[PDB]
């Protein structure tokens, strides 16, 4: 029964990553904590990809606790794919010591996706129903062994890009305003629930009649169906860029409309500032086109999210 805090760092609003140790004695990796997947892995000294050479490599020859499993793991991140082998070893996350944890060791990480990414590996935080065969999610282990105070974790993303925190086994009233609203998980694979509508000024622009949505820390954007997401870009005044993007004048921020998600009868609005990314005097739409909605960091930045595996619920409160 414990509580770990894992301070998140942001690679620019796009990647929220944290440190974990693998092995005996412990090797340090930076992990993207991903509610959109269930598998855990790191690059290995058996990877000769340039993405691997650019990152931290697990050296199993340096770990007394290491145990090859043989079992293979294949995953997709972005347009990129990673090849690896399942192994066991001990993982420390905060003061939480997770023994004998299945971990993937990359053998193959081709392309630029992984190279330029800030994280070395990914730690998956969705249901085991989504994990690879022979792979046991980290949070399931911690739960199975009563390593956590409670069966839940909490994520705060600082908009202000500084104070990001992952909370294992606990809920922290300090990172939100108001009360938390509990949201029942509909389908237990992703962290999925029903959005009732998407509104601008009382007009349903999207998710007419209700819609399925997943809370995804591993996604930077607000992702949805093409048809709906274009009515939102026309509505906020996002024009396609030449590079393929949707641009927004940083100036016009003032008169742009607020997008409101109604979820379980409560409304969750996003102002232009929340959905608008600004890089070097270029502003970008937080909305992106894919049937299901992916509420990524864009939403999480505004909304402290609790994931409840005890009760299988989502709690949401307005972030600080």
């Amino acid at each position: 029964g414990e509580v770990a805090s894992v301070p998140l760092t942001n690679y620019l609003d796009s990647q929220y990553f944290g440190k974990i140790y693998l092995g005996t004695p412990p090797q340090e990796f930076t992990v993207l904590f991903d509610t959109g997947s269930s598998d855990f892995w790191v690059p290995s000294i058996y990877c000769k990809s340039n993405a691997c050479k650019n990152h931290q490599r697990f050296d199993p020859r340096k770990s007394s606790t290491f145990q090859n499993l043989g079992k293979p793991l294949s995953i997709h991140y972005g347009t990129g794919s990673m090849q690896g082998i399942l192994g066991y070893d001990t993982v420390t996350v905060s003061n939480i010591v997770d023994i004998q944890q299945t971990v993937g060791l990359s053998t193959q990480e081709p392309g630029d996706v992984f190279t330029y990414a800030e994280f070395d590996g990914i730690l998956g935080m969705a249901y085991p129903s989504l994990a690879s065969e022979y792979s046991i999610p980290v949070f399931d282990n911690m739960m199975n062994r009563h390593l956590v105070a409670q069966d839940l974790f909490s994520v705060y993303m600082d908009r202000n890009g500084q104070e990001s925190m992952l909370t294992l086994g606990a809920i922290d009233p300090s990172y939100y305003t108001g009360s938390l609203h509990w949201v029942p998980v509909t389908v237990q694979q992703y962290w999925q629930f029903t959005v009732d509508s998407v509104t601008i000024s009382g007009v349903v622009v999207a998710c007419e009649g209700g819609c399925q949505a997943i809370l995804d820390t591993g996604t930077s954007k607000l992702v949805g169906p093409s048809s709906d997401i274009l009515n939102i870009q026309q509505a906020i005044g996002a024009t396609q860029n030449q590079y393929g993007e949707f641009d927004i004048d940083c100036d016009n921020l003032s008169y742009m409309p607020t997008v409101v998600f109604e979820i379980n009868g409560k409304m969750y609005p996003l102002t232009p500032s929340a959905y608008t990314s600004q890089d070097q005097g270029f502003c970008t739409s937080g909305f992106q086109s894919e049937q299901k909605w992916i509420l990524g960091d864009v939403f999480i930045r505004e909304y402290y999210s609790v994931f409840d595996r005890a009760n299988n619920l989502v709690g949401l409160a307005k972030a600080i």
